[PDB]
């Protein structure tokens, strides 16, 4: 076969990050053949890099079962990608056949966090847990995942436009509150179910250059959901355990802030808290991976691909002693909103 | 003359970082010739270290005026205390003569960060500003003036004590609201001077494991009071020109938690905040540094290598428009509290 080949050959292009109005733009007034054509050179590309990455690493990392099998879906999704290179924009069938190929390239894919987080597993204990470990895992699975995202980003622009409010999974008018309350709502029904008690939720926007508005933005609001889920979840397990023996339970206070250029989210609890030394093991894949609510979420990390991955971010800081707060760091201009995409 | 053989012999001993404890020590029941054997031993390896790594800058910012002449005032000072060596602990004239030469060292140093900020100057106008550029300057000046912090922290301790409650320059009893308090009246009187209003103080204490106590620590409360007056002047600028067109203006609010290992202050604004993209700017020497409240304090780079001194932190959060949280992280238990110098 030609795998390697491909690799090669696709891994000497770099990827082009795309802002949201080209997003946008894609997503209507059917520009189908323009999607299709972008995707099947994209696509290969992207693969490509990451799967260069992949086999970079150590003999001792890449002949592991769970890297085999994940370095095994790349190579069958850059090939069922490839069969469409030379193949005709103007076909009817093409274009379906085409959809039906990223739908069963999605489905193949479903499973690399936990499949990733078995090799993690293996390592540690085969390896050991030592820092330099730790930062070569940080620094692979972060630029995996960003890759991921980036990609499963562009699958679902194309399959759920070509299968009006809503442009695939961007709104261009999303209410943040709107996310934050959902998000509350569904984390509560988990705390509720494993605590019988809970914490209220207090919103607070501040829309700094109109005093009145609703704060909206354009954005993928399913991340936007992932990373308020995590990190509602957290602050309930922290704020309803570090108050057992206690009668009030504080609310958790979410602010919304829109500026000339962030929009930012801070959601404050009173868990208690976490020292500073102990702060930077919560991003970690390695730490964070050992063999009630643990259960739920897309985790911390993840959590802040999401936010990075549209030029924002995700960062904590803690008061031992008395809580956390969260923020979630966006762009608050779509101009500015861009792929962020590991370097090549 | 020999500076760079006693450069080269002393750079290869690595200083001794003390703890609280071991400070505290030093400082009763006179160990006066105990202070004095340790510290003609440090001091060399101690300013031969940084010396060495001042000698190993590029020429292009060696052959400046301003490196020029503090290369001058570490070689004089290295000199005065070698004098020292071979003389005789037991002779009172002996210990006397070395608190003078202590004294005269620290003097002939006072005026090392504008000189340095001199420096930083040409070589920005002179070689640019770029990135890389960037990380050189910070990297060298926060080794630089944290290597400063450590040798003015021994000297202070040696001619305080050398010439009942307070120890040197370490309070085993410090109140932290109490000094909150003081930096705070001091900045809003500068405040009422350069800008007739100036907003209030809310303190508010966490203190986890003992709800009742007022938060005391062993600390150098000298630097708890730099570190807290360069925030609040930041924080009253904020405050006040960003509600020059408003009636209500808001407190500046801060907060003090005791948790097991953390000692945490953090002192909120609404000053309208800073986006997440110009933070870091805020912390670097170079863009920090060009040709009303502005002059007093000593910066925000200096602080945090205050907290940074004794394993603690200084960290800064904001939400564009509407205000900006800095954080003051301080080691809780004296036996963590351990100097942090430079790594050789
Ligand atoms: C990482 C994580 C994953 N899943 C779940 Cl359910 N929780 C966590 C989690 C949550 C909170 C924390 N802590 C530390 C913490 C841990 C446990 C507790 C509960 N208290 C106790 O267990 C005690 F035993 F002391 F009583 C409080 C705080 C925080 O301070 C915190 C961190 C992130 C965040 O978004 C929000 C946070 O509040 C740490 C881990
Ligand atoms: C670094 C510094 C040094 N000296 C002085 Cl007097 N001030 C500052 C300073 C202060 C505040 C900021 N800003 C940004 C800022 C700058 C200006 C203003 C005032 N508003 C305006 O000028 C406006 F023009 F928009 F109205 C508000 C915020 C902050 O958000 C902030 C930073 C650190 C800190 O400890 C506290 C803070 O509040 C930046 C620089
Ligand atoms: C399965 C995934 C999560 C995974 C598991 C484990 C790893 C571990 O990766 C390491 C560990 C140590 C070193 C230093 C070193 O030895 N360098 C020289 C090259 N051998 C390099 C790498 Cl790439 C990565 C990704
Ligand atoms: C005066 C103080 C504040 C000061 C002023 C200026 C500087 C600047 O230091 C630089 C700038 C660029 C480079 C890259 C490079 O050229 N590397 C190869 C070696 N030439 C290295 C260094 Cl050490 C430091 C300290
Ligand atoms: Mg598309
Ligand atoms: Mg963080
Ligand atoms: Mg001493
Ligand atoms: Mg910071």
């Amino acid at each position: 076969a030609s795998a390697p080949k491909y690799i090669e050959h696709f891994s000497k292009f770099s990827p082009s990050p795309l802002s949201m109005k080209q997003f946008l733009d894609f997503g209507s007034n059917a520009c189908e053949k323009t999607s299709f054509t972008f995707l099947r050179q994209e696509l290969p590309v992207r693969l490509a890099n990451i799967m260069k990455e992949i086999n970079l690493l150590p003999d001792r990392v890449l002949s592991t079962p769970s890297v085999q099998l994940v370095q095994s879906w790349y190579v069958q999704s850059l090939l069922d990608i490839m069969e469409f290179l030379d193949k005709d924009p103007e076909d009817h069938r093409t274009l379906s056949q085409f959809t039906d190929a990223l739908v069963t390239i999605r489905n193949r894919h479903n499973d690399v966090v936990p499949t990733m987080a078995q090799g993690v597993l293996e390592y540690k204990d085969t390896y050991g847990d030592d820092p330099v470990s730790n930062q070569n895992i940080q620094y692979f699975l972060d630029r995996f995942y960003l890759s991921r995202i980036s990609i499963r980003m562009l699958i679902n622009q194309h399959t759920l436009i070509f299968d009006p409010k809503h442009i695939g999974s961007i709104d261009p008018n999303c209410n943040v509150s709107e996310v934050v309350k959902d998000a509350y709502d569904m984390a509560k029904l988990l705390c509720d179910k494993y605590y019988m008690a809970s914490p209220d939720l207090e919103i607070q926007e501040i829309n700094a250059a109109n005093s009145k508005q609703p704060i909206h933005m354009v954005y993928v609001p399913s991340h936007l959901y992932h990373m308020l889920f995590e990190l509602f979840k957290n602050a309930m397990r922290a704020t309803v355990e570090s108050h057992e023996s206690s009668l009030i339970l504080p609310p958790i206070k979410v602010m919304v802030a829109l500026g000339e250029e962030d929009l930012s989210i801070k959601m404050s609890d009173r868990g208690g808290g976490v020292p500073l030394r102990k702060i930077e093991r919560l991003f970690s894949y390695m730490y964070s991976t050992a063999p009630p609510l643990a259960g739920f979420g897309y985790g911390l990390p993840i959590s802040r691909l999401y936010a990075k991955y549209f030029q924002g971010d995700l960062q904590l800081f803690s008061m031992e002693g008395f809580g956390t707060d969260a923020v979630i760091y966006l762009k608050a201009l779509s101009t500015d909103s861009v792929e962020r995409l590991p370097v090549y």
